[PDB]
């Protein structure tokens, strides 16, 4: 009477969530991930309540309250023009009805980390995984150290949740895609907390965020620009879409120039305003971030049912839209829960239940996100005001962040088991009707 054997490659957010939920729902997990990933690197993160509803059951409540000081207070979302003026107030009384986070990633990725050790993930950092391989009763990884040794690592199934740059998804999807360029970018950082504090002409920022987090978005023309606090003032974090067709690798390691963005604002009134902030980010943690457009895969299990892609190894976003993070982490949990319901005997089953669930849904989020940075609503400003026409909806969507992925896979597992079985096609209701057939997603 042994336990199921789960292999997890990459500890990113998504990864983590994996072995958090496995693990939580009786399963043994060995965990693979090839850098430090504790090292500080990145902005910050959003979770919207989606996610949250999933996070709030990890350990009886434990990160819930680990993240306790990181709870979105913006009441709402406060959107001006080049001038600086207050055009709209955006009300975000229910998208904050439940819980919201937003963190640094990297103080994410820490308390998930220590998590997971806690409660018994096998965890194997400084490992590169590669040359996956199944059969019909089992799968297994080499992982592969710096040294060069090559370990054979065996399991029931694994997890691949390697990022957008997976070298995973080849075992899936043989020929890979090249995602179109958007022709935009985004510049994004966090700012020096401590010379942002101690710079008098910046002291405007801080006002109001120990009470309600800083949520305020600035469009100029070739510039969206979205100023936000968390943690009550301790963190702050900006970005900015603009026009940009150069070449660009999206990672989150490379230099940008800082002066990119001061031309780039400096010429309308609130940019100097905007500046006094922006200009304490630290020189080397300037990123211009490439929002490229990803279509869906074909399908995201493999042809033994004991591999599936699952994070932004099966659907990437753009940081620009707000549901990348919380999608990865419903991934994890429908997957965690169809393991649970089918058992050690159905492993094939509950993968392809799993991706029956999500698959539809994640592809509509994914390619609405397209529509909204290779595309927009973004008017002449010279004539039009900003309104929240043109603020993308997609984070203010009821049917993305009311939704409780593990009860509808309750509800649902043994009519989606019907369907996989029966080979019939699954229509699932977990995002509108309309939307499935506009978009032109096709079901697995
Ligand atoms: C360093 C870094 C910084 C980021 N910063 C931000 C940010 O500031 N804001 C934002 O919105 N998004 C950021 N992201 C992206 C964000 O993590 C994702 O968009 C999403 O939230 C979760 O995706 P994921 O967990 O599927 O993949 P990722 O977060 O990309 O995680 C993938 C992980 O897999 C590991 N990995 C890859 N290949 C292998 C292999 N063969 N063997 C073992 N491990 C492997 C990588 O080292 C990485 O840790 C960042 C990603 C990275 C990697
Ligand atoms: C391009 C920029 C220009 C301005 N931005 C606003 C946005 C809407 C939004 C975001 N995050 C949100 C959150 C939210 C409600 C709405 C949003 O609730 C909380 C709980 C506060 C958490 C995140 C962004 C990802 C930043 C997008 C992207 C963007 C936009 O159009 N719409």
């Amino acid at each position: 009477g042994e336990e199921v054997q789960v292999i997890i490659v990459g500890l990113g957010i998504v990864g983590l969530a994996a072995a958090i939920e496995c693990r939580e729902k009786g399963h043994s997990v060995h965990a693979f991930e090839k850098s430090n990933i504790l090292k500080s690197i990145g902005d910050c993160i959003g979770l919207q309540s989606n996610a949250t509803r999933i996070i709030k059951r990890w350990g009886d409540g434990a990160v819930h309250e680990a993240l306790r000081p990181w709870i979105v207070s913006s009441k709402e979302i406060r959107i001006h023009n080049s001038s600086g003026r207050l055009i709209i107030r955006q009300d975000l009384s229910e998208v904050c009805e439940q819980p919201n986070y937003l963190l640094p990633r990297s103080e994410l990725i820490r308390v998930m980390y220590e998590h997971a050790l806690k409660i018994g993930v096998e965890i194997s950092l400084g490992v590169e995984v590669c040359e996956p391989s199944e059969d019909e009763e089992g799968a297994s990884v080499v992982a592969l150290t710096r040294d060069g040794e090559r370990q054979i690592v065996r399991g029931d199934f694994i997890i691949c949740s390697d990022g957008v740059h997976s070298k995973m998804r080849k075992a899936i999807m043989p020929q890979p895609v090249e995602p179109r360029p958007s022709g935009y970018a985004a510049f994004r950082a966090l700012v020096d907390t401590e010379t942002l504090k101690g710079d008098p002409e910046a002291s405007w920022v801080f006002e109001g965020v120990e009470e309600n987090d800083r949520f305020d978005v600035f469009f100029l023309s070739g510039a969206q620009i979205a100023l936000q606090s968390c943690n009550k003032g301790k963190v702050f974090s900006w970005f900015c879409i603009h026009q940009d067709t150069r070449n660009l690798l999206d990672v989150w390691t490379s230099p940008a120039d800082p002066n990119e963005m001061l031309d780039l604002i400096k010429v309308w009134p609130i940019g100097q305003r905007l500046w006094s902030v922006i200009r304490h980010t630290q020189p080397q943690k300037f990123i211009n971030y490439p929002l490229l457009n990803h279509k869906p895969l074909d399908h995201w299990v493999s042809s033994h049912g004991r591999l599936i892609l699952i994070g932004d190894a099966a659907h990437p976003l753009s940081p620009a839209a707000g549901q990348g993070a919380s999608q990865g982490i419903e991934d994890a949990n429908v997957l965690a829960t169809s393991l649970s319901l089918a058992g050690r005997q159905r492993v094939s089953l509950a993968l392809h239940v799993a991706e029956r669930i999500r698959y539809a849904r994640a592809s509509a989020v994914q390619l609405i996100s397209h529509r909204v940075n290779e595309g927009w609503r973004n008017q002449d400003w010279d004539a039009y005001e900003p309104n929240e026409q043109n603020i993308a909806s997609l984070p203010l969507e009821t049917w993305i962040y009311g939704h409780d992925s593990q009860a509808y896979t309750e509800q649902e597992f043994e009519m989606v088991v019907r369907a996989v079985q029966e080979g019939e096609e699954y229509h699932a209701t977990n995002l509108p009707d309309k939307l499935r057939v506009q978009l032109g997603i096709r079901n697995v």
